């Protein structure tokens, strides 16, 4: 991968929160040497967003008792009692490597991040766990991970969300050690997901008010939305949560992007805010990929996209997702190709395997239109990015790679007005990703795909009529 985050070897997991110290923003994410195997926290840094310096292991899998997802802060303030600026973590772990045991974990730090030190008992424990007999109750008590703590301005405390079974709990606390717990957040859909990494902020709108976002990774496949991240704005008054809305809204409509985190951007941190998943799905996540053997690591992150919240008529609110501004840093080259009409198909004049390109597409007649990115030469191999019916869909369908076939999930698609005759295309191609910016940001689609060497063309199509193709531009995207 060329501009996406790999580990150096391993297989990479869910990425944590990263918290801002020694002027950069310090990324943690789940390591492990097997694929899928028990791991940590492993520690990586970045100053832009973009290029990231690997630290290894910060927080160690320890025999039969590995760690799991969680988050950190900034105790600024020094309420922990650890001192002032000292970097709080909680992740869960199985206690005794008993799932149903799986808790919260204190670690903290004093250096900034770069090493922590255990606190050996659990700062909010599984009390169900062991309680539970039934098999209704072990289940229960086996879905009780990923604490994202926020502190609460208003209230002048810290508060925690932690994902359960279709669910989620909060929890109050002054000191990030003792925890009271207070009320659920339910939701009715329960075909959406069950709340895995959830997340928890506050931001402010372009119109100046502010609001509370809960979001998490979900698995709504099964009733045809996306398996990302989905997010319920609303208030949080220090005992539950209220949404404005209980039917969640989406962040991305890929096939590759879950565990998804945000953290405030350091220059205006409470209007813009930084995100980044893991491109992968656990459809199929637990296998080897084409890295494995060539490199001998397996997964990685998305870029990081910049957050935005736009108020809505009606006085609703909703996210907007757009590159990174500092990838702008590593275009090498910019390639304007002339505007073109086209009925049926034509190859364009360039060839590349890490860059982005931007187009716009206007058509009347035509029921299908769009571009195919990853091309080979021989014409059997491209994934097709294109607006049909009420979807704007990209298929990697035809970039299927023996021996490591997505199949069935090749199409994945976001909803597009039906009665829309043009559309703007913002693409970040990577040598194992495609990433789709549609419009102004409000849907974007990402999702891993395994090209071969000799996947570098790009086509343009329309079907049942002529397309205008304009604005044509492919930045070429270089190391550094
Ligand atoms: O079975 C889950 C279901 O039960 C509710 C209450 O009706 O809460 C259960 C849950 O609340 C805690 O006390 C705290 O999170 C847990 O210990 C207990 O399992 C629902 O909210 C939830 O959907
Ligand atoms: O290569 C372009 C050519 O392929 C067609 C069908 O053979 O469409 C491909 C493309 O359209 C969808 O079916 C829309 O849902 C995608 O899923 C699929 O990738 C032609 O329409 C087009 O001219």
């Amino acid at each position: 991968a060329v501009y996406h985050m790999t580990p150096p070897s391993g297989w990479l997991c869910n990425p944590q929160r990263p918290v801002t110290t020694h002027g950069a923003y310090q990324l943690y994410y789940l390591h492990s040497d097997q694929n899928n195997g028990p791991g940590g926290w492993d520690h990586a840094s970045t100053t832009d967003g973009v290029a990231f310096t690997h630290h290894g292991t910060v927080m160690p899998l320890r025999p039969d008792f590995p760690v799991w997802s969680g988050s950190a802060v900034v105790d600024t303030a020094n309420t922990a009692g650890f001192g002032a600026g000292a970097v709080v973590a909680l992740a869960t772990q199985p206690t005794d490597g008993v799932r149903k045991y799986q808790e919260q974990y204190l670690y903290w730090s004093t250096d900034g991040g770069f090493t922590f030190t255990a606190l050996p008992d659990p700062v909010i424990v599984n009390t169900d766990g062991r309680a539970a007999t039934t098999p209704a109750e072990i289940e229960n008590a086996e879905w009780f991970r990923d604490p994202k703590i926020h502190w609460d301005t208003a209230r002048g405390e810290w508060v925690c969300v932690i994902g359960r079974l279709r669910y989620a709990a909060f929890y109050t606390s002054p000191n990030l050690r003792d925890w009271t717990l207070r009320r659920n957040f339910d939701y009715p859909n329960h075909a959406l997901g069950g709340i895995e990494c959830p997340d928890l902020f506050e931001i402010t709108a372009d119109d100046g008010t502010r609001h509370w976002v809960l979001a998490a990774s979900m698995d709504a496949y099964g009733i045809g939305l996306p398996m990302t991240y989905a997010y319920w704005t609303g208030t949080w008054d220090g005992e539950q949560f209220h949404a404005d809305d209980l039917t969640p809204q989406w962040l991305d409509w890929g096939w590759d992007w879950y565990a998804a985190v945000t953290w405030p951007s350091i220059d205006a941190p409470e209007t813009k805010r930084l995100a980044i998943a893991w491109m992968n799905n656990w459809k199929y996540a637990a296998r080897d990929v084409p890295t494995d053997a060539s490199d001998g690591y397996n997964g990685q992150n998305s870029i990081v996209r910049e957050l935005r919240l736009a108020r809505q008529p009606g006085g609703w609110y909703t996210l907007l997702s757009t590159p990174v501004a500092a990838l702008t840093n590593y275009v090498t080259a910019t390639t304007t190709l002339p505007d073109r009409t086209v009925d049926g198909s034509a190859v364009l004049p360039w060839n590349g395997r890490a860059y982005e390109i931007e187009l716009d597409i206007a058509w009347d007649t035509a029921t299908n239109v769009g571009i195919s990115v990853g091309r080979s030469p021989d014409g059997t191999r491209h994934t097709n990015i294109g607006k049909y019916g009420a979807d704007l869909y990209v298929d990697r369908g035809p970039s299927d790679l023996a021996g490591y076939s997505l199949a069935p999930y090749s199409r994945a698609a976001a909803p597009i007005d039906p009665g829309a005759r043009s559309v703007h295309l913002r693409i970040l191609v990577d040598t194992q990703s495609v990433e789709v910016f549609v419009n102004a940001g409000h849907t974007v689609l990402s999702q891993q795909v395994h090209f071969a060497e000799g996947d570098t063309g790009i086509s343009l199509y329309t079907d049942g009529g002529p397309a205008h193709f304009t604005g044509i531009v492919v930045r070429e995207i270089g190391q550094a």
